[PDB]
């Protein structure tokens, strides 16, 4: 009938996936759990019949998946995006992980009581990671060349998130600033960001010291 | 000539990969950085010509990879282990991530000043995660059935590590205890664990409050 994507009504681990979906113009319904609906989730966690109960979850009627990275890869795999040979598939997983180093580096410290200080540490390292992507892009339109791949959306999500921790972390990385704008210009993405379905905030769980609240 | 696998002379993010290598009986040399050799690494970090300088790194002469998960997947991809169709490839990435929830859950708290207290929290949740694997195994010899897949080694590494945090976390999970023993009985793995190449300790960086030291 139509695949279902379940997660908290926040950006978190699933935002890049939503972006990929719209880009592919894939049909999908959403199970959005509000901050006061942990009971509704705890009442459904073991009912869906998922192998490893967790959020997010993607039910395809053909499958019952639960790891965010397995879900994003599965979707792209359906559209033959992921590789073509070991070497290319590896290149794409390398991009994946390097963005995760940034995205996860934020999730780690966010939520913590010492966030305000840990922030200093993470931000002092951010430039070295950003640089790797800035160079990559110096001779490629997208992360993997002329064509889009799911890591492009992962990187976009990461960029969106760090700009909130520090509005200036991109000054010094013009290629990254263009890339952020180029992704937003994709007809499908432009349409999505201006739509009712776009979850602009929060970045993390509503409880996080960073990216939380409303 | 022969692929090179570079990393700190510890288990860390690369142990499951070493296990996979031996299992496949793949030829490979190692660049092992000792705790007093950060200079040697900082002097090589930008020389290898890797796209995203980091540890671990896998140089195939055919490729220059750096994300631990991209490296383990690449190796198995060379041996046609990873899938056969989207659905199977997804199932295998789901297993990946679920083990990482355990392995990374340890790395997160290890290294911290509050480790001793965070330990209580992580251990109180460990059972729920362990249970998912115990059930999976109730009707399958390995994680993906009758045949081995790289997540099997990831899970073995995870098991090895938690048994140090709490020697009793496996009491109550007999299938998991057998699985741990079954992996150790693979001719290739048995041979490796008894060899000079096996890095038994440390689990994390020598600095970690947990898994560190000598
Ligand atoms: N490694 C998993 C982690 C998932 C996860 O931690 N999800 C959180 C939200 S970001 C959820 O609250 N877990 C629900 C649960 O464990 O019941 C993934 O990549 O999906
Ligand atoms: N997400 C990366 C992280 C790698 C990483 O953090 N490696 C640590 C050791 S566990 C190393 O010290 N990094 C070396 C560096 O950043 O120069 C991966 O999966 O490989």
């Amino acid at each position: 009938m139509s695949p279902i994507l379940g997660y908290w009504k926040i950006k978190g681990l699933v935002q890049p996936t939503r972006l990929l979906l719209e880009y592919l113009e894939e049909k999908y319904e959403e199970h959005l759990y509000e901050r006061d609906e942990g009971d509704k989730w705890r009442n459904k966690k073991f009912e869906l019949g998922c192998e490893f109960p967790n959020l997010p979850y993607y039910i395809d009627g053909d499958v019952k998946l639960t790891q965010s990275m397995a879900i994003i890869r599965y979707i792209a795999d359906k559209h033959n995006m992921l590789g073509g040979c070991p070497k290319e598939r590896a290149e794409i997983s390398m991009l994946e992980g390097a963005v995760l180093d940034i995205r996860y580096g934020v999730s780690r410290i966010a939520y913590s009581k010492d966030f305000e200080t840990l922030k200093v540490d993470f931000l002092s390292k951010l430039p070295e990671m950003l640089k790797m992507f800035e160079d990559r892009l110096c001779h490629k339109t997208y992360l993997n060349g002329d064509h889009v791949t799911h890591p492009d959306f992962m990187l976009y999500d990461a960029l969106d998130v760090v700009l909130y921790m520090d509005p200036m972390c991109l000054d010094a990385f013009p290629k990254l600033v263009c890339f952020k704008k180029r992704i937003e210009a994709i007809p499908q993405i432009d349409k999505y960001l201006k739509s009712s379905k776009y979850i602009a905030w929060p970045l993390q769980g509503w409880q996080a010291t960073f990216g939380g609240g409303d």
